[PDB]
């Protein structure tokens, strides 16, 4: 409830999906409500749902009340029963093990410039099927994992992976009516280097091999297509997932009755 979103899943059908990667353009998005609001783009690894839902969590953020500032940053999070209690953002709470402090969790990152220079959050998440661990990696340096010991639907894999951005409105107008950019602020249509992306739209099967999905084989949500969007665009080398816009205007208040 308040948070919208353009995003894509993939669907695989049983929890044996053994990890997946997340190539993010990192974007600083302008919020509207910032003491409260908050815009990300991230890669959801799940198994089951309801209470059962079990989440892998990790991309950018631009939380002000959370952080204490504007700048979009590394951040992660888990569930182990469909966010009722379980689950927290980094390291506040223990389940997630950072083994290699080479990156901090949380860790500002440096946002593109529209038209100008494209930065990118390279994350590779696998898990180890000798104990159910899930391991993350940044622009290829090992981060922790998330344990076995957490879980109970994803202990041997996932089984729906989503990738894309989600607002969140602490203005209470569902997403539908808030300024709150999401990606770069600036619709899919714009391409590259004007519109977010999400590329290396992976993930392994049980055999250790990577699907990459043609657009055919993902679902795109996005319930406030006036607000935020996804689109397609194939790319020389590989499929891009352009995603994000500008927000909805207000809800016109044009009476004047005395
Ligand atoms: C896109 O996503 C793919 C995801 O697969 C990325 O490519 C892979 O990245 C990971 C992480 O960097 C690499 O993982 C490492 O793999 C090595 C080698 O593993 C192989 O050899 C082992 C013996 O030396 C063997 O045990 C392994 O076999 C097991 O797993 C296979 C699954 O393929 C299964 O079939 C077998 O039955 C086995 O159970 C395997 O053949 C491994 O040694 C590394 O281990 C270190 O890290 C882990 C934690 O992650 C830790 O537990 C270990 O103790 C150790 O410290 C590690 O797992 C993987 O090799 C890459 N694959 C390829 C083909 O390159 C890719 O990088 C992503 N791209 C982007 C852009 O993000
Ligand atoms: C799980 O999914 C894989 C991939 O579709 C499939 O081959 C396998 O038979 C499924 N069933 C079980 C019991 O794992």
């Amino acid at each position: 409830t308040n948070h919208q979103y353009a995003v894509i899943a993939y669907f695989y059908g049983n929890a044996s999906l053994q990890g997946a990667n997340a190539t993010i353009n990192i974007w600083e998005p302008n919020l509207k409500n910032p003491n409260g609001d908050f815009s990300l783009t991230q890669i959801w690894i799940s198994a089951g749902s309801g209470s059962s839902l079990n989440t892998i969590e990790a991309g950018w953020q631009v939380y002000p009340g959370r952080t204490g500032d504007s700048q979009p940053r590394f951040f992660i999070y888990w569930t182990a029963d469909g966010y009722t209690s379980t689950g927290c953002y980094d390291l506040t709470c223990p389940g997630f093990v950072q083994t290699n402090n080479y990156y901090a969790i949380g860790m500002a990152l440096q946002p593109s410039v529209y038209g100008g220079q494209q930065y990118e959050l390279n994350e590779s998440i696998q898990r180890d099927p000798a104990t159910g661990n899930w391991w993350l990696y940044l622009w290829g340096t090992v981060v922790g994992y998330w344990p076995a010991s957490i879980y109970n639907s994803i202990t041997n894999g996932a089984d729906t992976v989503e990738w894309g951005g989600e607002i969140y409105d602490s203005s209470g107008t569902g997403g539908f009516h808030t300024t709150t950019q999401m990606g770069s602020g600036h619709f899919p249509t714009e391409g590259y280097g004007k519109a977010s992306y999400v590329r290396d739209l992976q993930c392994v099967d049980t055999y250790g091999n990577v699907i990459s999905p043609t657009a055919n084989s993902f679902q795109g949500i996005a319930p406030a297509p006036n607000c935020y969007n996804y689109q397609f665009q194939q790319g020389s080398s590989e499929l891009y997932l352009f995603y994000g816009g500008p927000g909805c205007q207000a809800i016109a208040h044009h009476h004047h009755h005395h």
